[PDB]
């Protein structure tokens, strides 16, 4: 016996009745926490200080 | 010996003295709470977002 964290019958909102709109195929995305933020700038900006 | 919750004797209030106002067939009514509220938004907002 075993089983999965994330449900269907959930109270989830629905743009008509039959959609489910968070898509329980979200078991892999984890990435770092900082590294999604806002207070940490970005990939490109990071690029272009180093090439100016 | 049986009977139900509610009851037609009780304080209530009246247009006139006959009428009962409060009709007594509302026994099946519970949706859910937080889906009656104001701080949660409309279904058709919901849709419009999704739309736009």
């Amino acid at each position: 016996p075993r089983l999965k964290s994330l449900t269907s019958k959930m109270r989830v909102p629905r743009y008509e009745k039959r959609v489910a709109l968070n898509l329980d195929h979200l078991i892999l995305y984890t990435p770092e926490q900082t590294d999604l933020s806002n207070t940490r700038s970005t990939r490109k900006q990071f690029d272009t200080w180093f090439e100016g």
